[PDB]
């Protein structure tokens, strides 16, 4: 049979990492740029009277 | 008797063309110019954000 990288395997093929745990090296990209909200800003140092504290 | 080249020839007429195959000499002037449609753009790489894959 061809060999097959993607999971489940095709069919009438054999899983290249169809070894025991084999799936444990098919690699990974993590982004390196995240998914994140930006938070809020404060506006009460803005929409005041500065004072000496 | 008069010699039509027009196809069927004319009541009363003979074909110039009217030999055997003769019909394949007649002109035809294709034009360089095709009708076809453009097809739809795709949109998705332009809107997404790009990324290794």
């Amino acid at each position: 049979a061809t060999k097959s990288v993607l999971q489940p395997p095709a069919a009438g093929s054999a899983s290249i990492v169809g070894g025991a745990g084999g799936t444990q090296l098919l690699p990974k990209n993590i982004s390196q740029e995240w998914w994140k909200k930006a938070t809020e800003q404060s506006i009460i140092p803005t929409l005041s009277k500065s004072t000496p504290v």
